[PDB]
């Protein structure tokens, strides 16, 4: 069965799942007994006292509350890990072919065992800053969720859908698509072969949608093309337990439960999972002359505690015509206050990628630049059948231990000669 | 002899005419006794205590100061009025033929004589509104200059060149540029030919650059692009009186002085006219589907009293590829907020216009809606040749009396059927 | 007995007449019955939701409540006007000699009697504007108020003392002090002689100091400089009935009461009248070179409906030390955004006034000129024994009827020689 | 041949060699060939996305673009470094004599192998923070340069002119005078004696001018004022490399390239390297009473990450005229939020400094409240022949390793009588 979903990035929302119709209380939030006898619970995602364009919490109507659950434990936190201090500063390039795979015949691994932090800034321990994490795995989830105490991920899809439950509902993400889990809200993840892909975490900050500027009142990520998961529950007792997996000030830890937390019938609020299909991006570029900045193919942003400087961007470089005359139509030379870490969902083949540090000089190879020079120029199709993406930072990104050991022009000038 | 200029919207200038050499003081404003035995004279065009991204002003060091003048007199307004108030409402569009323009054998008229209000709104006493001019002029300015106590001027040569003489130097405004002169600064137009123009005037703001959104540091209009006279002065007594026409509360005086008061041998400062062509707008666009929004194609905007809404925005239509795909590529169907004034360069032909109101429905007729609805898409030159714009506002735009004396689909739905 | 105040600018107060200690509510605002059983009544300054800093309100704890009166009836407006559009605009430099005083020997005039409006700019209808008013009196106020219920408004005296009765206690005001009394405050004066003094009056707004900037934390107008009575009341019936005046939309309004509206006994908030002596202001200027711009001399301001930009702000120009080297030290030539009331509490006499228009060219006379670009420079006292003042507005300020009744350099420019 | 200069802080400045007229892409930043046939590159020292009047970048037009270099290696960090956890905390004054230079005959030392870090605060990791330096050395740096991928560098001359060269074109640079080398660009620095000077670093932000508050449109550091480098290449091949150093994270890395990285014919934008003469400071101050606090000094300021909060402050004492009367004159007794480190252009001599601690009490010694506590006050020039400055922080500065090394009132109260 193909799922259903609402729309509308930052929607107050409202979901019952289509077997108990008015699960929702009727004009408040916490009756003194719920419809169907179910429990009122509040996830907020943001101090109570935000402005209202930036409030952020839900409501969920659920068998039984979170809080019925036993103790949590220290558990292996494997390869996840944010200690940027373990490995000496080194502003060159790095490279990384296509991560491998566990192959299920030698190890079972599901998405919470195959985490693997590649880079990351910040001190997560002051709430601040951001990590990237490479998923591979195998096998599903089973009888077990994660929930991040720590920021919100940002999940992007290399290798293999992604069948993820939330509390509010379920959704499937293909390759070229993405979704984005915030603080605090659990998920388990079903995958269906060798699975790969990227995550970009920000600590204590969610995504919002760029400002368009001129651009005006549609264009790049249309608000409509966000999709959200309805509701959805199962009331399921587990034998032994369910583990929830709390990731907390970047450790892991597991208590256990009698039943599924996945017991939420209706839910109303703006706190939510969603999806996008980047195939929907509504590219704005240059239509005469000259090569545009690449922040105007950003899909989403996460604010730092610097005013107008994004803590992490959310970037892609996605199929569209080029038609710039009289224009060098590659990326141009560049130094750049940013860290940039590059990936290819569909230098690097797909699932590889690359991490560019802060202030390094970067731009086309010599056979680029050559050919780019001299070609006669006419519209053109760029980049149909790839879909290259960036999370850039603010912070200079800094591998971990893992990611370094998983690690792999001339003058043309004729100076009396203006034209 | 072509004019020289310096560049950089919003730049901090020094300029000194080359005749004199360091004619601007040495570190200093404000000289016991200047270079060259000159007089600092300082206009101001903001609040003294702007923050500085917003604060305007510029020191002139100039062989008279500007009070050496006699008291002003009333003069005929001509055709400058501001009386929005002596016609009835009427949301019908309006349109214009190319405006007539006086034969210098029946009346010679020099471009004072030939300012004519369209339409405007707002209440210039409270120095809050717009207006729109024509100018329609045959005769150079002999001996008398202009400057506006209300506001700024942004001027859109049709037909015709102007040779501007300001304060800070002189400009030459070819149509397909424009140009600014801004509150409190004298200037005198010379032309060449039968002229004609548009203007818009702002009370009680100045023109700034829109922030340019995910489109990042560059595009749209290059602050580069923005060309500012160089410093200019003549020292000429004038037999009978040189005569300063100043509109007042949108009356018009006139007073005599012994000096052109183009006498300034130096200057620096932020606060300038200034001039752009609008061939090197860097032109943003959709590369994939969909329509932008008009907004994209901003050339300069003017804040008003409302945050984050403008009294008016400069927009241009400019030569462009058209690629998108699967798309309805003409303007949509719209209705809005604003009420604008077309213009063309070069509905109406070059030189007339139309005034839209607000809320009033627009978009395609019949025979354009088919055209493009069943064409086969591919890569076009879109307005090679052309250059359409719009003086666009908030407020409603209403016609003066002269400016209304000038002035002159099927259903295909298949319910049934939704591919 | 000489009159004891409170201190602090924009304070929270608390005061109580001495003969009734304990006459504020302890720990709440609205008691079942009031200490002394008084009736408790909340005069508010600004809307209930403005932020801290400026949300404004005081208590008032009072014998009878304000509600205790008959209807309103119109009354003559004398020379209290607001039509800016009576008068054509005229750009021209306006000048008084000090405006005459009726004789109480021909004509018994108090205060709001002797009440004529000089000029203006913008709507009073919408709340937004500014007036200028002169008051030319010779009696006291008997058994009548005044208050505005349009704006507030900053009083200036110049010859003979105000001894003023407010709900908040009395204020004694002599020349070389100011006051202030806000929209809704009821105010009643008392003269010792023929009285002139100038008013100025903003419309739907309140004065406040401004930043410092680099100043700092301390300097200009301090804040414990600010004096405000202290509660005082009496409960005085009067027979025949005491008259409240109101000016409503700028007419006026008479309502007569059976007590003295000066009925408060207690009274706690940070909306009052309060005074300041102009000798305090701490001088910030030139100690080097150059001549400051004369926004650094600014008492209070009074914000636009334009961000940053002023309706009017207060600036005196007190007795200092000037000091600037290799300097022209008076003001220096200048034409600004502003328009310009001139008044002199101690071209015109004390008592006098001019009124500079927007954009109007300004600066030094001949001999002025003169001397201060030969005199050999040293330390010098500037303007002791004077106080001259300015009431500067964004707005073009425009002469009424009855001000206008009321009303009245050589190039030295050496080509060949920059030194 | 004196150095010519463009000039105004802030500009978009366009600048070509005089050698390559039109070396500048007409209308355009990114044509297919350049003029000249140079490569475009741009240099971003803001994110793309920031408001106009924040956003920053610069187009270079160069021979080689940077990319042409070989890989980064370590190489030993000398006496740079940002550990401010290695010493305990200590908020005691420390003072420094004039630093010791080390004589050419016994080692030679370029300005990059003789940076001292003295002192600093926050975690250079997270991009937040700062650090001052002192450079001392005796050779001029011969075919390397340095840049700073963290933070800009405000650079003080004491003793030594430093000539730079900048991509952007040489500055000379001598004491009383400043610079600034803003992040990512590549400078090398000539010497002609022993040389010591400071050096104030902030990470992550850059430097701007204070708003003027009160004091207006002009006054303490103008504009006009900041003086910035014309365009000059050299096209020149090294044998065996030419070196750049770069510090990145607080690490010092090199990288050879074939040729000078000074190569660049063209130029514009606004972001650039600048130089200021402290002889120009406009001096605002006290003219009548009272003791102004020391930010009306203020040169430069940078924001932290808390709004109104500077990290860092560049203030001077500089020639003036004290004129305050009935006023203690000197520094009043003070405890403030502020960390503060004072030095000496021109209790420690020229060269050498102090740095206070955070609300550690500090004001005259009792010698100082004697003499100025009894002197008949008169107007006095004060500083006449000295430049000390400070760099005072909201962080707490803490000392390094190295810069500990080298580190070295009655009551009169009378109860009975007021007066």
């Amino acid at each position: 069965a193909e799922l259903k979903y609402i729309s509308g990035f930052g929607n107050e929302c409202s979901s019952e799942d289509p077997r108990c119709p008015g699960s929702l209380p009727e004009g408040q939030n916490n009756p003194q007994v719920c419809p169907y006898n179910l429990y009122a619970e509040q996830l907020s995602g943001s101090a109570f006292t935000c402005p209202r364009s930036t409030n952020k919490r839900s409501w969920l109507y659920r068998i039984l509350p979170s809080v019925s659950h036993k103790p949590f434990e220290s558990i292996d936190e494997g390869h996840v890990t944010h200690n940027w201090d373990e490995v000496d500063p080194d502003p060159n390039q790095l490279r990384w072919k296509p991560f491998e795979i566990p192959k299920a015949s030698q190890k079972k691994v599901d998405f919470v065992s195959g985490l693997h932090t590649l880079c990351g800034a910040g001190d997560i321990k002051s709430n601040n800053g951001l990590a990237i994490h490479i998923f591979l795995c195998n096998t599903s989830m089973e009888n077990r969720c994660f929930y991040n105490s720590d920021g919100d991920f940002l999940i992007v899809p290399q290798k293999g859908n992604l069948l993820i439950y939330t509390e509010f509902g379920k959704m499937l993400v293909q390759p070229n698509e993405i979704c984005v889990i915030q603080r605090g809200m659990r998920f388990s993840i079903d995958v269906f072969e060798e699975t790969r892909g990227y995550i970009l975490e920000v600590y204590g900050v969610h995504f919002e949608l760029p400002d368009l500027g001129p651009i005006g009142a549609n264009g790049l990520a249309n608000p409509r093309d966000f999709l959200i998961p309805i509701a959805w529950y199962e009331d399921r007792q587990v034998p032994g337990g369910y583990t929830v997996i709390n990731k907390y000030q970047g450790k892991l830890f597991a208590a256990k439960q009698d039943v599924s937390p996945f017991n939420v019938v209706a839910w109303h609020g703006n706190y939510t999972p969603y999806k996008y299909n980047l195939k929907n991006f509504m590219v704005i570029n240059s239509v005469a002359f000259d090569h545009a900045d690449p922040s105007i193919f950003t899909v989403l942003t996460a604010k730092s505690v610097r005013p107008g400087v994004a803590i992490a961007d959310f970037v892609i470089f996605p199929p569209r015509w080029g038609v710039a005359d009289k224009t060098f139509r590659p990326p141009y030379y560049h130094r750049n206050c940013m860290s940039e870490f590059m990936g290819l969902i569909r230098g690097f083949l797909p699932g590889g990628g690359s991490l560019h540090s802060t202030m390094t000089p970067h731009g086309p190879d010599a056979d680029c630049f050559e050919k780019a020079s001299k070609v006669k120029l006419a519209p053109e199709r760029i980049a149909d059948g790839t879909m290259a993406f960036m999370f850039e930072s603010s912070l200079s990104l800094a591998v971990t231990k893992w990611g370094l050991k998983a690690s792999r022009l001339k003058s043309h000038f004729t100076p009396n000669s203006r034209n």
